[PDB]
């Protein structure tokens, strides 16, 4: 039997797997009325992708596509015709939410269009043009294979093969930015499908804890930061996609250790379905050394109890 | 003693070590006037990372600091103070080329420009700027710890914290996109330092191969392709640095096989210091069955020779 493994990588050599920027910070909080329940970063511990899940950071929030002239819209100017990040055809029979790397979070997603090399002569940065995709848009309907565009200030040509480049987040007076709140894949008339399921601690005491970044915000949010918080960071994910090692426990033991000192800094409880709880009670930044990273230590009952933190 | 392996991972699901993109295909052709001496994606087989090479894919071309005005009605308006992820000052003195992840071509890099965060009311995108970073800037000094920014949309703000996010590539009448020019890492008037050496064929008969993309182009070759190639992909280069196996011979003989009919497409050499050569005259795109990869066959010296292909 394949022995199940971490990858052995520090605070500072980790992505975050629901937007294509580094890990920052540890953080523990109660889920108090959230519903944890991404589908980017979502992977079983023996290698079973979900949601939305792929490989890639850099198709995390990333659309390929055609686009579509959708004059006569207020906000979507124009439409995407997807396919996934892989330029894969998308099928929307595909058992999946919505194509691969799609975003997991309700609210303005800003990044830059890309289509069609222009001249040297038509001037600076004219084949890119800044672009709003809003979750609370009636044309964002991704599962369909379809998405809108919003313009802020450069032209996007229709029927143009279009790439769009996630560089932040946006809120502006009456789209608050949701990071918990999952978004309609198939538009405000339709249920959500194939979804990866929510998660929450289930033994006394503990909290999820979550790999955590700032995500740049290009409007809103002054003085705040744009929290996005993940389960498993985007090698933990290929780690055990690459591995598929079986699981012998719904729980696994796992310790923040120091390599040069042998010191378990905390505690963690490794669940299967792909995410981490501590012993903790009330919101919290964990701040680990440089050097230290996560271990596996054995699988466990699901009444372990952890050493607190 | 741990064996040398490499990850089973398809061409699309490969990330290039030189721009935040996936890989599409492989490439090869003769060195005749490039000299191959790119900076990212350098990594020895038994994982020691060269030149200015990082694990993180997302800090490829990305960078962060402080703005500080520049006067004169030039192309640059503001400067670049860099910093590390953490926020505190780079280090010239450091063994490097260049800080890690810093591009590695030479031409115009587009992305947009983070600050401060703006209120709701300031409007769309208002903490949005594209930027061209040119390395044939007088101010491209990412050695030094200072980097020029060219201002096209929006206004940059001197003194504050900014974040720098790739989007693609340029090139205007008179700064032609170059990647096999290295930078001036120190600006024109200094040798660049602390390089990962050049790569070239040393056995009859034998060209690199590259892992091939097509980047972004924001201004610039209509009809044309912008192609990044690099020596080894960002999944190998953390493979290898996760891994640390020993190398027991200057090649690790490796074979491109499609695992539906178990076929080996064609084998290459991998040497030792983490770049890969196939028997092959002239320029040619490999367009490799979308499910096959490399495999690990045996450990072989330099003057093996391989199956044409």
């Amino acid at each position: 039997t394949k022995p199940f493994t971490l990858p052995i990588l520090t605070i500072s050599e980790l992505t975050n797997s629901r937007f294509p920027i580094p890990i920052e910070q540890l953080y523990t909080a109660p889920n108090e009325n959230n519903v944890v329940q991404c589908q980017n970063g979502r992977c079983t511990l023996d290698g079973e992708l979900q949601g939305t899940t792929q490989l890639l950071s850099s198709a995390v929030c990333s659309y390929r596509g055609r686009t579509v002239a959708n004059s006569g819209d207020y906000w979507d100017q124009n439409l995407l015709q997807l396919t996934y990040p892989s330029g894969a055809s998308y099928d929307p029979t595909d058992e999946v939410p919505a194509p691969l790397g799609t975003q997991d979070f309700s609210g303005i997603l800003y990044g830059v269009l890309t289509q069609d090399n222009v001249s040297e002569g038509t001037g600076e940065a004219k084949n890119a043009k800044g672009v709003y995709i809003s979750t609370t848009s009636g044309k964002f309907t991704p599962k369909i294979g379809s998405i809108g565009l919003h313009s802020i200030t450069e032209n996007v040509h229709p029927n143009q093969q279009s790439r769009f480049t996630p560089v932040g987040v946006a809120q502006n007076e009456n789209t608050p930015f949701q990071q918990w709140v999952l978004p309609h894949y198939a538009g405000a008339l339709a249920l959500n499908t194939n979804l990866a399921p929510a998660v929450a601690p289930t033994f006394p005491g503990e909290q999820l804890l979550f790999f955590r970044s700032r995500v740049p915000c290009v409007q809103g949010l002054r003085g705040q930061d744009a929290f996005i918080d993940c389960l498993l960071p985007q090698e933990w994910v290929n780690h055990f996609y690459q591995e598929a090692a079986p699981s012998q426990a719904d729980v696994a033991l796992i310790r923040y250790v120091n390599p040069d000192t042998g010191r378990t800094l905390f505690e963690a409880k490794l669940h299967r379905s792909g995410f981490i709880t501590v012993s903790h009670t009330g919101a919290y930044p964990l701040v680990v050394p440089p050097n230290g990273h996560f271990r596996f230590d054995s699988w466990v009952n699901q009444f372990y109890s952890l050493a607190p933190m």
